[PDB]
């Protein structure tokens, strides 16, 4: 369907990656 919050979610997950992308940046 023609939605705009599933392109908004793009925005939602850039805030988990910043941490999901920490925690691999920072250990393992």
């Amino acid at each position: 369907s023609g939605n705009y919050v599933l392109d908004l979610i793009y925005s939602l997950h850039k805030q988990i990656n910043r941490g999901l992308k920490k925690i691999v940046l920072g250990w393992a």
